[PDB]
């Protein structure tokens, strides 16, 4: 909803955004990372 939290878009490869500072914050949570700089959010790989 509030914010993009998905695999799909800056996929950590953003000409301004690609050092996202949550690198291991995800995996030791066992969640997926998404790289907006600083603004850098994991998340559930989800299902249907």
């Amino acid at each position: 909803g509030v914010h993009k939290m998905a695999k799909n878009e800056f996929q950590c490869m953003a000409n301004m955004d690609m050092l996202g500072n949550c690198e291991k914050h995800c995996q030791t949570s066992g969640e997926k990372g998404y790289c907006h700089g600083t603004k850098c959010k994991c998340g559930t790989p989800l299902s249907y």
